[PDB]
C-alpha cells in the first residue's frame, strides 16, 4: 500500500514530458472535446469571436500505470510532470489563454485526463449570428507536429446537452454544437495530421418576431 | 534556539508542494473567504464585471510543523515553495491576476494562511446593478482537480462588514455578501466537487 | 583586499533572499519614498490614475556586510540574490510595472538600496482633478505578509522638491505630496501592518 | 533498435543550442518561407498591419543525425533543446506572437524543421488596399547577428497557390505573394546579411 | 584551430553577467547610439510617443578576447552570458519591447556589441508635430545604477544619415538627430551618473 507521496515519486520517474507514449508502432490515441462555457467579444465584419470553453483531453500512458489495489488509484499532476498532446486551433488568432490550475489526472490504468478552462479568439464565420438561423463557428484543433502515425484525434460523439455548461448570462445562446473528427495533409509532405472540427451554431438572444 | 533561517530550511526538506497534504483518507479541509475591495468594470449588456477582491485561503499541513517555544512561531512562505489548493472561479472569463506579493504565511503548527489580493473578469447576473435592489453577482470557488474525497471547502462564514475594505472611490456600493457552501457534480462521473458560493449584492452609487 | 567578482560572490554565498533579515528579534527596518515622475492618464469618473514614480525602498542586510579597506564598498545586485521587502500598494487596481533593470545597490556595511521606476494603476480620490485646488490621491504602500514585529515602514524625513524630477511635458503638475507613516489592522487578527500614506495632490496644468 | 525515447535523450544529450551548425566554414543554409493564414488590422493611415503566418523554417545539424534503419526517424522536439535561426521581421513594429506549441522536427539526417504559426505587426506600404489593384505589403525576414558568411536563408521556391491556407473569413484576399530572396548591408561594415522579401499583395473583399 | 564551439565555452567558463567588467579602477565605456527605424502613436495632447529604434551599444571585455588568426573572429551570443550595461530611458514610460533574438556579438580582441530593436513609449515634447519645424523629443539613455565612476557612456558621435534605416512608410519623417553626452546627480547623492541625451527632431509629413 502506497501513498499520494509515492505515486508522485514514482511518476516523476518513468514519466517523460517531451517523448510521445507510443506503444509498439501504434499511434497514440487522444480524445479531444469541447464543452463550451460562454461567447464573449463577436465581431460580424472581422469574423472573430471570443470564446471560452472546457477542454476536455483524455489519452493513455502505460508507463504511468500502478497498482491501486492498496493505493490511490487518480492524482492530479502537474502537465509539466507529464507528457502532454501538443494539440492547437489551426483558426485560433491569439494564443490560448488557460484560466484553470495546469493540473492533469491520472489514473493507475495509466488514463490521462486533463480538462483546462480556455479563453481564445478565434477567426471564422460570424455572419449570422443576428439571424434567426444563426451563425456557425469552426474549431478546428489537433496535433501541430504530430501525424496520423503519431497521434489520432477523436471527438467523444455522444448526445448531450451543449449548452449544458454554457452561461445563461451570456449576451448568445447555442443553437447546436456538432463535432465531426477530420484530417488534414499538404501538398508538399505524404504524412496527414488528424484534427476535430467543432462547429458552433449560436445566434443573439432577444431578437425580435 | 531555531530561527527562521532554519525553519525555512526545514520546510524545504519536508513540503511536497505537487503532493496533497492529505493524512489517512481524510480530504484537505480548505477555508475560502472572499473580501471585496473593488469593483471596477460593470457591463449591464453583457453581464460581465471586473472586481478586485482578497481571497482569504487556509488549510493544513502538519508535515511541516515545528517547536515554536524556542523560535517564531511563524513565517512568511513562498507558495511556490508548498502545496496550494487549485481552487477556481467556475465562472470567471479571465485568468486571475495576483496583486500582491505571492507569500503565504506558515504557523508552527502547520496551518498554512494565504491570501493574495486579485483581480478578476467574471460572467454573472448583473441586471438591477442601477436599482435600489442593486444586482447580485455569484462568483462560485472551488477546487479545480480534487472532489469531495480529497478536498473540501467551507465558508469562513462570520461576522463582520461586507464592505470593511471596499474602496469608498469605486462607482459601486455592496449592500451585502453572503458566502454559502455548495457542491458541483458533473453529468458523466459521480464525483463530486464541494465549492463556495460568493453571492455579491452591489448596485451603484448615488441612486439617482 | 578583492574585487567587485569576490563580493557579488560572497553575497551570493551568504544571503538568503526567502529569509527576512531580522537583526536579533527586533523588525527590519524598512524605508519606502516615492519620488513621482509621471501622471499618464487619468479618469475623474471611475477614479482611477496611472502613475510613474521611484520607489526608494532602503533597508539594512547585515549578513552581506564585507570589508573594503581595500575592495569596492558598493555594488550592483540583482535583487533575485538579495532578500526584498514584499512591498505592495494596498489601493493599486494593476500589478506594479517595473520599467528599470532590476538591480539593487548593496553597501559593505550592510545597506541595501533598491530603487526601481514604476507604472501602476491606482483607485484612489480623482475629484477635482481640473480644479484649481486640484485633487489629493492617496497611495498606500506597506508589507504584504509582515506584521510590525517584523517589519516597519517608515518615509524618509528627507527635503527635496515634490514635481522635482516630474515631467514637465505632462497634462498633469504637482501641487504637493506629504508622506505619513500609518498602521492597520484587522478584526480577525492582533498584528497590526505599517504603511507610507502617501497623499498626492495635482491638477490639470490651467493656463491664463 | 532505439525507441523515440533514446532519440530523444540522444538531441538532448548533443545539442547546442547556442553555437551554428557550420559544417566547414560553410555557411548554414536556411529556408523560410510564409504561408500567409490571415490579415486582421488593416490601417491605411499608419500603414500597419496585423497579419498572421506560419513561417516555415527549415535547416540542417548533422550533429544530431542518427541511424533510423530499424528505429523511428522523425521526432518532435522542443525549440529550446536545439540551436534555431536567430531570423527577425525587419520591418515588424512588434514582437512575433508564436500561437502554436514551440516544437520542430528532427529527421534521423541532421535535417530541423520549425514551422511555427505567427501573428505580428508590420510596417508597409497599405496605399491601395481598397482598389482593385490591392495594396503591396512587403516583409524582410532575416538573420538579426549571422551575415551571409555564418547564415544563408534562401526562400522554398514551389509554386503553390498564394492563399492556399489563407482564411475565407478574413476582411481582406490574396490577390499574389511573391517571396524574392535578397540582402541587406550596414554603412559600417562589409559583412552583408541575407534575407527574404516576401510581397504581399492584398485588397479589402468588396461586396460580394 | 578553434571553432566556435571553444569560443563560446571559453567566455562562458570567464564571463560574469553579474559582475561589471572593470578594468583597475577606471570606469567601462559604454557606447550608445540610436537609429530611429519608425514613429508610431504619437499625440500632442498627452506629449507621449512610441518609437521603434535599434540601440548599438557596445563596451568590452578583454578578458574574453581570443587568438582569431585562424579561427573566427566573432561569434554570436546570448545576452544572458554576458554581462550588460544596465541601461535605462529615463524618461520610458514603458518597459522596452525587444522586437529582435537577444544576441549579442563578441569579437576575438574582447569588444562587444549589443543592437536590439526597440519599440518604447517615451513622455517628451510633442508640441509642433504638425508644423513645419516640427518637434522635438529627447530620449535620455544611461546606465540605471552605476555611476560615473563605474560606467561611462559616449555618444557614437560620427555624421551620419539620420533617417537612414528610419521607415518611409512612417506617418512622420526625421528633421534631424542629435546623440549629446549628458550627466545627472540627485540631491542626496555626490555621485553622478553619465547618459547620451537623444533629441529628435520629427514633424508630419505632407505634400506641397
Ligand atoms: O467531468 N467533468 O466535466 N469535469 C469537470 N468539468 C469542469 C471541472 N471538472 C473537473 C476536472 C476533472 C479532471 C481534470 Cl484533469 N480537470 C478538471
Ligand atoms: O487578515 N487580513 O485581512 N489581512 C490582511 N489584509 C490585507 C493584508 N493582510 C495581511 C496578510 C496576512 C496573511 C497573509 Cl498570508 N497575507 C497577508
Ligand atoms: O538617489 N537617487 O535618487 N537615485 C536615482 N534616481 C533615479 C536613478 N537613481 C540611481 C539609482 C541608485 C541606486 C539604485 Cl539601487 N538604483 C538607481
Ligand atoms: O507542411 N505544412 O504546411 N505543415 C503544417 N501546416 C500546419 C501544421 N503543419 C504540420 C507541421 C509539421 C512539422 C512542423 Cl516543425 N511544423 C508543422
Ligand atoms: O547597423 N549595424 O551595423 N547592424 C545592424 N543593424 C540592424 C541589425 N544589424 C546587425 C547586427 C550587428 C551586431 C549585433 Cl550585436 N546585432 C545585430
Amino acid at each position: 500500500a502506497a501513498d499520494r507521496a509515492d505515486i508522485l515519486y514514482n511518476i516523476r520517474q518513468t514519466s517523460r514530458p517531451d517523448v510521445i507514449p507510443t506503444q509498439r508502432d501504434r499511434p497514440v490515441a487522444v480524445s479531444v472535446s469541447l464543452k463550451f462555457i460562454n461567447i464573449l467579444e463577436v465581431n460580424e465584419i472581422t469574423n472573430e469571436v471570443d470564446v471560452v470553453f472546457w477542454q476536455r483531453t483524455t489519452w493513455s500512458d502505460r508507463t504511468l500505470a500502478w497498482d491501486s489495489s492498496h493505493s490511490p488509484d487518480q492524482v492530479s499532476v502537474p502537465i509539466s510532470s507529464l507528457w502532454v498532446p501538443d494539440l492547437a486551433a489551426y483558426n485560433a488568432i491569439s494564443k490560448p489563454e488557460v484560466l484553470t490550475p495546469q493540473l492533469a489526472r491520472v489514473v493507475s490504468d495509466g488514463e490521462v485526463l486533463y480538462m483546462p478552462s480556455i479563453r481564445q479568439r478565434f477567426s471564422c464565420d460570424v455572419s449570422g449570428v443576428d439571424t434567426e438561423s444563426g451563425a456557425t463557428c469552426r474549431i478546428k484543433i489537433g496535433s501541430w507536429t504530430h501525424h496520423s502515425r503519431e497521434i489520432s484525434v477523436d471527438p467523444t460523439t455522444e448526445n448531450s446537452d451543449d449548452s449544458e455548461y454554457f452561461s445563461q448570462y451570456s449576451r448568445f445562446e447555442i443553437l447546436d454544437v456538432t463535432q465531426k473528427k477530420n484530417s488534414v495533409t499538404y501538398s508538399c509532405c505524404p504524412e496527414a495530421y488528424e484534427d476535430v472540427e467543432v462547429s458552433l451554431n449560436f445566434r443573439k438572444k432577444g431578437r425580435s418576431e
